[PDB]
């Protein structure tokens, strides 16, 4: 499992459960082509997205699409979408973990690359 | 000024200077149309991107080109850029400030929305 | 103004107003001595905490009372406060801005240091 | 294992290995008494800090003390110390995970409370 995604909720202090996550890979014409996707588990994780053979070097984008996730106050609803764009590089560690922390008007993301 | 961007560098503890910023607006056909762009000043701020008349209701994408910034400082960053998608002026005209905090393998973006 | 504090609210997308802030300086006997305190303005900023003469070299602790802030808004936060310890003016006098971003179960603090 | 701590490095994109972490519990006289401590593992985690019987309600502080951790540039070295103060509450989930993301002039922390 070369690519793992973990989503957390900064308002509730818990994993972000059952949230849709999409991964795209950039094509020669600069178009974003679907690569893998799924919904986070009860631990806020998404495993089995891809395989070592399929996850080659290139530019990828991880989009997190929350829907009716906050269900709370919010004058001027932001409808925020985390959009994490990175380059997969073979010259570094092989395992990638993309973590995202969500709030109504903010988000933070970190990459943990290991072997 | 209805749309401003401020960027900070967490490694050097300073404003992020001369960072390129691109703003897009989603079109009817679902494609991203260029809206405005510029570069941060010595204070890490970018003003004058648009006007009240031009900044209509819609879905916007703010892309901060962090890879170029880190590389210009001799670092090898993980992300291509720091990006956030949101809906603006859906409850009437508002002033938006997108504040970003950058590190080589992590970043955060927050929106300050006022009347 | 050599020491300023700015606080933002990630749930409401606005400055954090009327937040109490306490600053301490470590004494010779290893205890924390009160240094300065105040509350953020309508812009979420706190100026005039100290002067160049009073802000000597040392180890400082900035405590932002986030529990009181969240509770005053009807929320039940996780942390007692947002705190950070650092060494100031160890390379000569500098201007410091401590910027904090708050959510009920998470927070971040960053320092902008200029000449 | 009611209390777990995970530390990440935002500059290197990896777990923060072999870093000293201290946990204190506030006493009646408002003094901070040592409670548990250790050094992070190769996964940046610290398990076995305490037991369900020992981890009672109260105010706790998690201090992260990095030493010669950055070993890089840094005019006006911040010598930052993450200080996470929270109240353990029995009316909520039983398992606590305190996560911290470190940078030279900034840090972020989040609490994930589950059952």
């Amino acid at each position: 499992c070369p690519l793992m995604v973990k989503v957390l909720d900064a308002v509730r202090g818990s994993p972000a459960i059952n949230v849709a996550v999409h991964v795209f890979r950039k094509a020669a014409d600069d178009t974003w082509e679907p690569f893998a996707s799924g919904k986070t588990s009860e631990s806020g994780e998404l495993h089995g997205l891809t395989t070592e053979e399929e996850f080659v070097e290139g530019i990828y984008k991880v989009e997190i699409d929350t829907k009716s996730y906050w269900k709370a106050l919010g004058s001027s609803p932001f409808h925020e979408h985390a959009e994490v764009v990175f380059t997969a590089n073979d010259s570094g560690p092989r395992r990638y973990t993309i973590a995202a922390l969500l709030s109504p008007y903010s988000y933070s993301t970190t990459a943990v690359v290991t072997n």
